[PDB]
C-alpha cells in the first residue's frame, strides 16, 4: 500500500478513471465483460467503489457490464491442487461445504472490484455454484438467466450471451489468463476432457450436493493465444492510471481461440 | 497462504465443528454479541467466511443478536492518515472526490472477510455513519443500529452503548484487544482522548457532501495493555475455535474496567 501511493502521481478518482475508460474506447451502450486488478491502477480515492462507479458512468444503464463471479472453493476437492487437501477430508467437504446462494457466496480469485460489483443494487448474478457471472444494465437479466449446470462456460452460458450480443472484453491490469471468454473457445474446440464434478446447491430450501459433468477448464494456453491474437492488431491498448489495459471484441478472440485450439 | 493453512489443520473446520466450538466457549441462543475475527486464525474451513457467519447464526439464532463493526476509514479526511499517509496535494482532491458512504455499498477496511460476508446477508442492517458504522442481525438489530450520532460516533448514542444497555457479550476470534471496538466507549466515558475536527462524505438532502464534524481521536493502541490488566481479574472465557485463540466476555465488564483504567491515568 505504501508502495501503491509511492507509484501514483495524482490520486485516481471516479473522474480520472472515467476519463481513462473513454480514451481507451469504452462508450455508452456497450456490452462489456470486465476483468481487473484494483492495485494495478495505482492509489484510488474510493478504491473498488470508484472503479465500479466509473464503469457504470461510462457504460450507463443502456449498456451492460458483466464480471465473472466464480466460487471455485465450492468444488469437489477430488480435483484440487493449488493446494490439494487430504483425501480423508474430501467426503467431509462434500457433506459440509455450504450451498451456493447467489446473493451471499463470496467469489474466489475474482478481485475486489468484483466483490463490490456483485453487491451493488440492481446487479444480478447467475445461479451456477462454481462458474456464475454477475451483470448490470440493459441485458443483465438475459445474460444471467438459465445458465446450465453441466458445460458451465459453454453455449448456454453468459459467455455465449455476450457473444450473441457482439460484446467487448476489458482487461484492466491483468492478462489473457484472466480472460474468461476464451473458455468458450475451449468448449467449441473440445480442447479439454470432461470430468465428473460436484457442488452444493439449494433445492427448495434443502442443501444438496449435486453431481454433474463439466469441462476441465484450463487457462494454460490463454497467454500464448493472446500473444498470437494481438498480431492481427485488433486490440486497443491504453492505461487506466498505472494499469495496462486491453479492449477487444469478444467474438474476435473467441473465434480466434477456437481455430487456435483446433490446430492444437 | 492456503497451503500453509491447510498444513496446520488436522481435519476441516466446518459449520458443524465451529458451532460446537462456539457453544463450548459459551455462545448460546438469544445472546447479544459483538464479534471480531481473523479468518485465517481458525485454520482451514470448508466454506470459509460463509461457514463462520452461518455457525454464528446457527448458535445465536434470530432470537439473539449478532453485531460486527463495519468501519470504513477509507472515507476519512486524509489529513489524519498514517497507515499509510498520502501527499498533502492529494488531500483536497480526496475531499472533493471520495464517494459518499452508502450503507449497502461502502466496503469495510481492516474489519476482515467475515465482516464483508456478514454485512451482505439479507436481513443484516447497517448503521448510518460514514466512518464508524456497525452491522447487526437478529432480535435487536434495528434498535442497536438506528440513530447513531455523526459526532462522538462511538459514544453514548452509538451501537456500543446499545450493546452495553443489553448487557451483551464480545467474542474475539484470533484477535486481540486492539480489535475490541467496545473499548472506544471506555475512551469516551473517561475523556481519554482529545476532540479533533474530522470529515467524511455523506449523501445529504439529495447529493454527496463532504461533511465536517467533531469526534474523539480514538486510539486502539492502548487497548492491548488494558486487556492484559483486565484479564488478571479472571472474567474472560478463553478457548479455541479450530486453531484460533478465542475470548468471550461481558461487554459491560470490559467497558467499565477500561473507563476506570483511563481515569486512573
Ligand atoms: S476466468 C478468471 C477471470 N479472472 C478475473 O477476472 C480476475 C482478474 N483479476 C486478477 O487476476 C487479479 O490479478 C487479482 C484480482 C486476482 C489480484 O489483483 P489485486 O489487485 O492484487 O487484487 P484486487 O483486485 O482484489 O485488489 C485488492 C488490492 O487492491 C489494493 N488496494 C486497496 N485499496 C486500494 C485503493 N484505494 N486503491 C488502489 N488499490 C487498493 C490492495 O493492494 C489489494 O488488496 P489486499 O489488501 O487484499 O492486498
Ligand atoms: S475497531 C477494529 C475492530 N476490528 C475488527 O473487528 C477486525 C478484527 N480482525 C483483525 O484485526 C484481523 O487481524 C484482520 C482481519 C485484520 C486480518 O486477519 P486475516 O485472517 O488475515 O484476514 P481475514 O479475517 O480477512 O481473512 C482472510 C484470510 O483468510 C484466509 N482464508 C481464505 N479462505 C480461507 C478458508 N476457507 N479457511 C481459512 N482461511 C481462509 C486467507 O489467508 C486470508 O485472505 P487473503 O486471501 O485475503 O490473504
Ligand atoms: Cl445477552
Ligand atoms: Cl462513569
Ligand atoms: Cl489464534
Ligand atoms: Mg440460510
Amino acid at each position: 500500500m505504501n508502495d501503491i501511493v509511492a507509484s501514483t502521481q495524482l490520486p485516481n478518482t471516479i473522474k480520472t478513471i472515467t476519463n481513462d475508460l473513454r480514451k481507451l474506447g469504452l462508450k455508452k451502450g456497450m456490452t462489456v465483460i470486465v476483468h481487473s486488478s484494483l492495485s494495478s491502477i495505482g492509489w484510488i480515492s474510493g478504491g473498488a467503489v470508484a472503479v465500479v462507479e466509473a464503469l457504470m458512468e461510462v457504460i450507463t444503464e443502456e449498456g451492460t457490464i458483466i464480471m465473472p463471479t466464480q466460487s471455485s472453493d465450492l468444488s469437489d476437492p477430488k480435483h484440487w491442487s493449488r493446494p490439494p487437501v487430504p483425501e480423508e477430508w474430501w467426503q467431509i467437504i462434500r457433506d459440509n461445504v455450504p450451498a451456493f446462494e447467489p446473493h451471499i457466496t463470496p467469489t474466489r480469485a475474482m478481485g475486489k472490484v468484483v466483490e463490490c460489483f456483485r453487491t451493488y443494487p440492481n446487479v444480478v448474478r447467475s445461479n451456477h455454484p462454481l462458474g456464475s457471472f454477475a451483470a448490470w444494465g440493459r441485458h443483465a437479466e438475459e445474460i444471467t438467466v438459465n445458465q446450465s449446470l453441466s458445460m458451465s462456460l459453454g453455449e448456454e452460458s453468459p459467455l455465449r450471451k455476450i457473444y450473441d450480443l457482439d460484446g467487448y472484453i476489458l482487461l484492466i491490469g491483468v492478462g489473457y489468463d484472466s480472460n474468461t471468454s476464451v473458455h468458450l473457445s475451449e468448449v467449441r474446440s473440445g480442447a479439454c476432457e470432461l470430468i465428473k464434478v460436484g457442488a452444493p446447491i439449494i433445492e427448495n430450501g434443502e442443501r444438496v450436493w449435486k453431481e454433474f459433468v463439466d469441462m476441465d477448464y484450463d487457462s494454460d494456453k490463454f497467454v500464448e493465444i493472446g500473444v498470437e491474437f494481438e498480431q492481427k492488431g485488433t486490440v486497443t491498448m491504453g492505461k487506466i492510471g498505472n494499469a495496462k489495459c486491453r479492449l477487444m471484441k469478444q467474438r474476435d478472440i473467441v473465434d480466434f481461440g477456437t481455430e487456435w485450439f483446433r490446430k492444437k
